[PDB]
């Protein structure tokens, strides 16, 4: 029978918790949708709402397109929306192990993005450790991650990133300097980072580690674009094994590709990450749980498997083409080989004139309808939430030359990289012509 | 044209930022906001993308059902989604005027439900007032509003309510008690609340609002499900006009009938407003914003005017209903004047048999899909997040009977009356045969 | 439990056949189709397909905007469309009966429109009478139903109307001369009409039916949309029970408010109406079915009930309009109270005048969009398939008057009508000034 | 801007009516569907309805899934309608020429299936030839084609074919034997037939055009599904070069992957072909159409010409594995390399015992969720509207063996042929390990 074929794969979904190795047919899958949706009370044909928060829409589109999944994640009132919350993190944590941190503990789905994921973190950690007051932070010029301090109503210890060749490294000896200077209970936690562009790389997360496991002070990875590198996943999986990790957090949409809107807490201690949900006060959307648990079903292992693969050529795809151009160009790549995900090329050859090209080539870059580069020029002066960084985008005050970032993350496709190439070699070619 | 016809009205929106009268067809809807997502970079044809945030989606089903908005909301990166974020917020302000708080000044959708959204309101008040420690609390039984204060690392500093009658009412003596016990400077916020269950009643935001202004103390007001009351919001209004009221906030789920998910937080003075906007780190979800938008320009001003309306009506019918059933079971409708959304039935009857007959009932509706009844008992002792309350569930320590919640909420149907008074009087019957 | 509501529904529909009382929530429906198309191969999970015909798609698009209903209606290759097909033919039966005809034995919806389906009909009495070359027809000027006759392969033999008061009417004395003339076994069938644009009238069914009883011949219905219409249906009964009828042909989209594509053969005797369904060849669309089905389900018994009283209350609403707009303008209602449906004012004010004004005035009010009014001059000339219609539009070759026409139609609300009547009163007074 | 180059896509099919060389994004699609049904008058929003036919619609869900398309094909009431109906045809034309007959001058989408589309040339072709009444009819064992003859009101002459080796032909001496003995002008036209289940192979086309030329008797081509393979085209358009094809039709389902319901009717005279168009009475589903439309424009051509070149690819591919289980099983392949689509493997070691077992192993092929499959027997007599067959499923009296039909038509997947052979491997080895 057919209809049996689809309630095994339903029924081992349940069971198991598991990623199937196959994605499901849409068939299959929307079956499962729709029969968790009956679960919801608002959807129960026999139901009377007598209270102040009954799931009633009144729009079809609204109901519809959301598959009649009103009430939000958590006598019960919404057991199929309760139920899609467990399934969802059970497959994310399946995901973790997959993607490289296989002693994961315990994992959960907040529809917040990655910096507000952050913050509650931190805003847990303040009733563990009421005597601090610093997070120590080296140095990423994302402003959301660095937000997140503040929002959480700590102070930043801002630790600048130590040049080794080309490449931006974590400044350990200040770290620890920084911890002496201040003392261990006075300081949250450190907030390492992962993922981050070029020629910035992954922080020491083992090296950290250890020091977090010594000096006995909460560590929290900013893993906002890290799940989709199994490099950075041995990063946070080493570092737990060697050393104290208490938190990696990941958004969303730059691992799964889902719309902006949710993030995956993490740990390997359960009654601590637990703790952190329990932060949380209220109800929240299950869009977000929803988009990733359509997405993995969907992909299955085998296709999230084959989108990480993808990445890794993809990302060699990218270098070669750009190194390639940044050559031909009388420019160089940066060599940046502890950064699985971002490249930066030089742009010597237009800066220095005064003139603002490096900043004009990433306009010019913009109206030619090229996303996600970044033209990077040396001197920027900006103030972000109480803090001045010099030379922001660049995450340190003297990085010797202007350079322009591209990468390679989950979802890249060959045109991505030949339509980027192509432009940038046209747009190279106006504004050296320009400055004759 | 019909193209014509459809555009003026497209056009009449952007160039005002108000709800139209009568509610758009789903035709113009759907061509608006097909025309929004072509705005985003993630849909331009001609794109390439050579980030590590592109919104690209690997299901179709997860575009589609989003109508292919993906980044979220905030060079730029997304003109739709941030358009989609104007108008939302431009319409929600022209409602909050409609609903009565003709002189509030700015709002924002914030995708957090109305718990976070106040811990953010209490995040932003840190950086105003670094001596203060407490937020000052009329007491209602509610977990997340509760909660929301812990999470955003202050202690509360709950105030019992007072007993007038048959209504719980704000301990005005109590609450400049202690603010002079602890001290202006000392104190975060006074936190008050509109909508609630009977028999309590929506605080007394015009007294609270004086108190606040001379002692120069924040007033945020929890508005979650208040709006749809336009006796809850005049509170809001008067409050501001004869003193201080610095934010209120209001559920979207339960004032708009849309999914769990999202919040507004509006207040009078624009600057403030701004930096609770500011303190929220990086992107968040356009979900509950486009849910919004949908259900407002399908609905119009006249539309939503008529739920509102509809209400009231609906109100008026389940207390002449209540009252009926009440007292052909020797139980009387609480005298609960001054809430207009919420209602209560003594327990009395079945109460007083130390079988646990009141929790009991509240089962028995639930098993007969009678959702939002709140059976109260007298005697809950219950921990939230590190504070032990008496009579948990009553607002009070000592409320003199059991007694069952109902509310007339927006949405609310004769049949969800109807159903809810013939399940409601089998269960009576069926307690006290047992109890013979 | 949730499910086994909807399941109660679904199983109440497939053991009785019967439109539900109160219309399905689209939750139940979407449930139910889901699992009807989960009984076709082409979506089985283990199925391999190595046929020319396999219901493969392309386009995810397509796919699911058919609720992945491919195979279309007929070992068996599709079990849920025959399923489907199986129910909305039980369906419209009972609809049949619940809008008059109480004695229809059988009937089956096809996906052509209604001229497609009476050819079918005279397709299939061919075989039945390979002596027969002529069709019996009364006029009305309408190009399908008369083309049919011709598609079929017949040659139409066209009865003028009589002329009684203001409506034109079937002319009994000339049908049974024409019988007498060409000979009972080389007339193929009586091709009579029910729903027509007034001031012609349904055909006198009932004396019909007694000469085609008399005279044993076949008696075909053009019910094209006469079944909205309780007196327009009472016809076919009376005629049935008092003479002959073999089969009456109605619109699915005149009739139910859905997309032109499909057709209902009904009769009375179960053999023919099988022998027709059996003369159509191949495989057919299942999308005109699924949409009365959807349709069906969704309104119930009392919606469509609803609907067909609404129907009468507009026709009453726009007649009463109508008649004050024409005697407002020194025009009058035309006297036609054997048409339920349709009705006309004269246009002699602004006809006579050699400046085709009643042309004009129909192409005014289209460009005013207005819809379905006819403006009907005197002397229009028109060849139909071989044909020369004298006076075509008005059924007749010298009606004495120039009219419009306007129908209360199924679905028809206040607007329509309200609308109409004030854009009819400015042209009618731009023609009159321009006239002088 | 985004817009332009959605637009610019669009410009340029309403201009050319060609298929774009790469396949539309859905948001243009999608973008062009809106757009489109803006233009028919039901959805006017300034529209009032006074007529019978107003494509209103109750259902939502009905609406929506036609994209607002209601009022089907045809002041105009339906400008959108229309130029969809237009666009398919003209985009249909294209993909013909594509497909290989470069020569085509004229064709239109008709929506019902190639059965009824048949009995719309031959019903059109009666008032071309009042005197004629027979269809000369190479036989081919599929229902609707021999019964489109029927519907039509003509006799079938069914020619009987000749064995070629394993190949059943076309018996041209036979064809022309029966012009001569009942008269060219007694001829309604030769009726032949290309795609078809092995090992018959598709008519002798060039031959048959050569007689009709000569006879000047038409020539319709059942092309149902030859559409997909270029050689059967290369024999239409060879065919009308060396002599008469009048009409050719072919199925939507079986060459483009959408749901079944309608048919392609093309030809080479621009004036007979428009003659059946307007055969066609009344106003027709727009359904198939948009199905094509969305098919092709996502497709393009380049998708289309891929779906071609697979095609191709996985005859080869299943014709090799067929081969090869067939061997292993001491049976073999028919040769019949005139076929390009379908193919047979003999049933000899199974067929014999008087035990059923051919028809037996289809049934068993059926329950192991194997479709598509043919099991001929020897000796099968089955009557169909009117005319007896003997070795019905064969196409002949007296073929030698029982045999086993698989076909690779568009879509095939390799899955398709090995879960295939895998099934029919295991059922071979029940059935003789059962017969000992």
């Amino acid at each position: 029978e057919a209809r049996r074929a689809h309630e095994h794969l339903i029924r081992l979904l349940l069971e198991q918790g598991k990623c199937p190795e196959d994605g499901w047919d849409e068939s299959t899958l929307e079956l499962f949708l729709h029969e968790l949706a009956v679960m919801d009370s608002n959807n129960f044909l026999g139901n009377c709402g007598v209270g102040e928060r009954e799931g009633r829409v009144a729009s079809a589109l609204v109901a519809r397109r959301h598959y009649r999944f009103i009430h939000g994640i958590g006598q019960p009132k919404a057991a199929g929306s309760s139920l899609l919350n467990k399934i969802t993190n059970s497959l994310v944590l399946n995901v973790i192990k997959l993607a490289g941190v296989h002693s994961v503990a315990s994992c959960f789905v907040v529809p917040m993005a990655t910096g507000m994921s952050l913050t509650l973190c931190f805003l847990t950690l303040r009733h563990k450790r009421p005597k601090a007051k610093y997070i120590i932070w080296p140095r990423i010029d994302q402003k959301s991650c660095f937000k997140s301090m503040v929002t959480a109503g700590f102070e930043p210890v801002v630790i600048e990133n130590v040049l080794e060749g080309d490449e931006l490294r974590t400044d350990l000896k200040a770290v620890e300097a920084k911890i002496q200077e201040l003392g261990p209970e006075h300081i949250l936690c450190l907030h390492s980072t992962t993922a981050c562009f070029a020629p910035r790389v992954p922080d020491r997360l083992e090296e950290l580690a250890v020091i977090c496991a010594n000096y006995d002070i909460p560590h929290v990875v900013n893993n906002a674009y890290g799940l989709q590198s199994s490099k950075c996943m041995h990063l946070i999986q080493q570092g737990a094994r060697v050393g104290r990790i208490d938190a990696f957090v990941q958004s969303l949409d730059k691992n799964f590709m889902v719309p902006v809107g949710g993030a995956i807490i993490a740990g390997f201690n359960e009654p601590f990450i637990q703790d952190i949900s329990k932060m949380y006060p209220g109800r929240a959307s299950a869009s977000p749980s929803l988009d990733v648990l359509i997405t993995l079903l969907s992909l299955g292992c085998s296709g999230y498997r084959k989108l990480l693969k993808e990445r890794k050529e993809m990302f060699v795809y990218l270098s070669t083409q750009l190194k390639k151009l940044a050559e031909a160009h009388n420019e160089r790549l940066l060599q940046t080989p502890h950064n699985p995900i971002s490249l930066a090329m030089t742009l010597k050859t237009i800066d220095g004139h005064h003139d603002k090209a490096v900043t004009q080539l990433g306009s010019m870059l913009f109206t030619r309808q090229v996303s996600g580069a970044r033209a990077v020029p040396l001197g920027n002066v900006q103030t972000v939430s109480g803090h001045t960084f010099r030379g922001f985008m660049s995450h340190a005050d003297n990085y010797p030359c202007a350079y322009l970032n591209a990468a390679a993350a989950i979802g890249m496709k060959m045109q991505d990289v030949d339509l980027f190439i192509k432009r940038l070699d046209k747009c190279l070619n106006i504004v050296r012509k320009e400055q004759t």
